[PDB]
């Protein structure tokens, strides 16, 4: 039920991508293989301690959202947490990026722009190799709304995150950026394949 809800979010938020599948592959849906709840007490507490601090700075409201994250480093993330020291060249600078559309995070699973794809077949559209996405609790707090590229090193003054909003000459889909790794928790590890349309 918790997992059916995660599967529903994963499938229903897929969009057709402007790059025609170059980065993440060609698909309309996934084959969801496994959904695992990550239980890392030390990381959870690091997350909730910061969430409380952010809520206190944002009119008693954490502005928490469940968002996707794609990375070749899912294993390190679930053990050590998100780490801004790994994050300036990105559209919103040196942040940790999240999507509300699973297929946008799927474009980052094998690297920026999909890298060279899966390690076995070197295919960004591999229907064989199993992929992993994270479905994360993300504390946005007071989120700075931005439409165009703004290369920042940290959250804007008085803010806790950046929300990249869609615009005609800019973003096709939203994205959410934090500048402190403790503002996200890798709640669910989703193992899946993209499916041939
Ligand atoms: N990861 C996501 O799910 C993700 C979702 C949404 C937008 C992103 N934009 C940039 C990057 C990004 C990935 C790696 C590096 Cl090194 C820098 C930025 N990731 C993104
Ligand atoms: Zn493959």
């Amino acid at each position: 039920k918790e997992f059916q809800s995660v599967e529903e979010e994963m499938q229903s938020t897929v969009r057709e991508h402007r790059d025609g599948g170059h980065a993440g592959g060609i698909f309309n849906r996934y084959n969801i293989l496994k959904i695992q709840k990550v239980c890392n007490k030390k990381l959870w507490e690091r997350y909730t301690h910061r969430r409380k601090e952010v809520s206190e700075e944002n009119h008693n409201h954490a502005n928490e959202r469940m968002l996707f994250h794609g990375s070749p480093f899912v294993n390190a993330i679930i053990h050590k947490g998100f780490d801004e020291r790994h994050a300036i060249g990105g559209m919103f600078g040196a942040g940790i990026y999240f999507a509300e559309n699973s297929s946008k995070s799927n474009q980052y699973v094998y690297g920026i722009g999909g890298g060279t794809g899966c390690p076995v077949h070197k295919d960004r559209s591999c229907y064989i190799c199993h992929r992993q996405l994270l479905f994360c609790r993300v504390t946005l707090g007071k989120s700075f709304l931005q439409f165009s590229a703004m290369k920042m090193a940290h959250s804007p003054p008085g803010h806790h995150s950046v929300t990249g909003r869609p615009s005609v000459n800019g973003l096709a889909l939203a994205e959410y950026v934090i500048y402190r790794g403790e503002q996200a928790y890798p709640e669910y590890l989703i193992t899946y394949q993209i499916m041939r349309p």
